[PDB]
């Protein structure tokens, strides 16, 4: 309790082209509990090697699932994306199909973790690192180690700092646990969602937070110096904010500076270390491809924008110079290696269709729009 149903969402890197090397995206968000079953699916078997992110959530605390895998489109071959969840009657299965498209400032860095309390001696833990929807670490749970994804994930913090950090994780865990599973007596799960961290503002304003979920419920959040529960009352939420505030404050202390200086300083290394590798400007390619039926004598037509960075895209269907009002812009989805993924798409009458192109525009592009044209 309570419950959300899982969204799933299934798009490839590259245009279709049979025998042609590929990538299988699929995107599965929106759900609760945490506890579910993703697998990507070639003629009914399941794809052993695949990757995928770790469990993140949405500021709503809804999960969300990034998984891919090489793939090759063939006239013969099929492929799925199997989701099973205590939302869902039946696994769902989507296939992926290229004539339907497959279907289904500041920075911030943000520390997250799930835990999953079935009873008192039985609880799943897992924590990561996000720098905005990039994840850059991992948590190695058995040995209480971080887990650095990319070759910049120490982020120009020295070996001896970060030891420093899995310790304190490490106590602050332990904490947590004992704590927790003291709060004991019809029953008997429930979930705990911790997002902490920092964004950091253009003109160098920082923003810590350390925002707490309980069964996927807001509970509690620090607040520039001062824990405060969310509207209930409401009393967990109150009596652990009292804990928190007044038993042990030092700890609140050692947050503090975690949040407003330690991350951004981390955060800031990471965007130093992570310029060298990766990446630049990158070109989006796009392609057309139809998408689901929207009836008798009507097509859909889709428009695919893959492998941009940064993510400001303008996507539009047109006839000539005029925008078409009808195009929905889906959501820009990522990719494999850390660039994005569009589609907008446009519900046309049959005859209607010739002569509809799809504009794409990206500051990759030097003022050189993609154009791309609807054939029959
Ligand atoms: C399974 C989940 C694992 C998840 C970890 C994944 C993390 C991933 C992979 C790695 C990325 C690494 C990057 C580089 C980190 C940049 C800095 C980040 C932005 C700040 C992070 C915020 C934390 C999340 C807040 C934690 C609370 C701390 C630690 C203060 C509490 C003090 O315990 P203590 O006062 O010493 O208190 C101790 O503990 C208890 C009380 O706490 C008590 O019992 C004891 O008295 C004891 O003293
Ligand atoms: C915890 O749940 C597990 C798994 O179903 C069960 O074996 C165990 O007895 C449960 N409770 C406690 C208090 O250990
Ligand atoms: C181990 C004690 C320090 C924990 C600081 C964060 C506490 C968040 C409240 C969790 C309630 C479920």
């Amino acid at each position: 309790p309570i419950q959300r149903t899982p969204k799933i969402q299934v798009y490839s890197r590259h245009p279709a082209e049979n025998g042609k090397s590929n990538f299988l995206n699929c995107y599965v968000s929106g759900f609760h509990p945490s506890d579910i079953e993703v697998d990507l699916l070639k003629n009914g078997e399941r794809i052993e090697k695949v990757e995928h992110s770790d469990l993140s959530f949405s500021k709503d605390w809804s999960f969300y699932l990034l998984y891919y895998t090489e793939f090759t489109p063939t006239e013969k071959d099929e492929y799925a994306c199997r989701v099973n969840h205590v939302t869902l009657s039946q696994p769902k299965i989507v296939k992926w199909d290229r004539d339907m498209g497959g279907g289904g400032e500041h920075v911030s860095f943000h520390v997250i973790q799930i835990f999953s309390f079935v009873n008192q001696s039985w609880a799943r833990g897992q924590g990561s690192g996000w720098l905005d929807e990039l994840q850059t670490h991992g948590w190695d749970s058995e040995s209480g180690t971080i887990i650095f994804l990319h070759q910049w994930s120490k982020g120009q913090f020295s070996n001896e700092e970060l030891s420093d950090l899995e310790l304190l994780f490490r106590f602050y865990l332990f904490g947590l646990t004992r704590e927790i599973q003291d709060h004991a007596s019809s029953k008997y799960p429930f979930e705990v969602q911790v997002k902490a961290g920092c964004e950091l503002h253009s003109g160098g304003s920082p923003e810590g937070f350390f925002q707490v979920a309980f069964n996927g419920l807001d509970l509690l959040s620090f607040q520039q110096t001062t824990w405060v529960p969310s509207p209930g009352c409401g009393s967990l939420a109150q009596s652990v904010c009292h804990l928190l505030n007044h038993q042990y404050e030092g700890v609140t202390e050692t947050v503090y500076n975690l949040i407003r200086s330690t991350c951004p300083r981390f955060l800031l290394g990471l965007l130093d270390a992570g310029k060298m590798y990766v990446h630049r400007q990158v070109k989006p390619e796009a392609w057309l491809s139809s998408g689901p039926s929207p009836g008798p004598g009507r097509l859909q037509l889709v428009c695919h924008v893959s492998g941009f960075y940064p993510k400001p895209v303008w996507v539009m269907w047109m006839r000539g110079e005029q925008e078409q009002q009808g195009t929905q812009l889906g959501d820009i989805l990522p990719n494999a290696q850390g660039t994005w993924y569009l589609r907008a798409t446009l519900d046309v009458a049959d005859g209607e269709a010739a002569g509809l192109s799809c504009r794409v525009k990206h500051s990759s592009l030097e003022g050189q729009d993609i154009i791309l044209y609807w054939h029959h």
